[PDB]
């Protein structure tokens, strides 16, 4: 499991052959290219662990760099590692009420730092 993998099960998968991973790929790296630009979300996910950092990639390339930079509060416990602060303030979100299965499933993986919500 990865990054790639994660995304693929969280959206679609499917659709479209070697062309169509070219544009998925294109997102994951845009996604990972807007991480590294904001001032909010560098130091997160540089001080995340290659699980967690799956993670926050994921809430970007779902959400877009300016809409998961708006968490400020549960992006501060995610820096120092207060993983299930996090997750309460993360599972209260227009976010998890629009899509809860994805949320869940992404959240769990911050708070144990496995790839266990995906073994399904
Ligand atoms: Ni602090
Ligand atoms: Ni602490
Ligand atoms: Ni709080």
């Amino acid at each position: 499991m990865n990054i790639f993998e994660m995304l693929r099960i969280d959206e679609g998968g499917g659709s479209g052959g070697d062309e169509a991973e070219k544009l998925f790929n294109q997102d994951v790296d845009a996604a990972v290219r807007g991480i590294l630009r904001n001032a909010k979300l560098k130091p997160v996910y540089d001080s995340l662990d290659a699980v967690r950092r799956a993670a926050l990639i994921n809430m970007v390339f779902q959400m877009g760099e300016t809409g998961v930079a708006g968490f400020t509060h549960s992006l501060h416990a995610l820096q120092h590692k207060h993983w299930d602060h996090a997750a309460v303030h993360l599972a209260k979100s227009r976010w998890y009420n629009q899509t809860p299965n994805r949320a869940k499933r992404v959240i769990t993986t911050f708070r144990t730092g496995t790839w266990d919500a995906y073994k399904n």
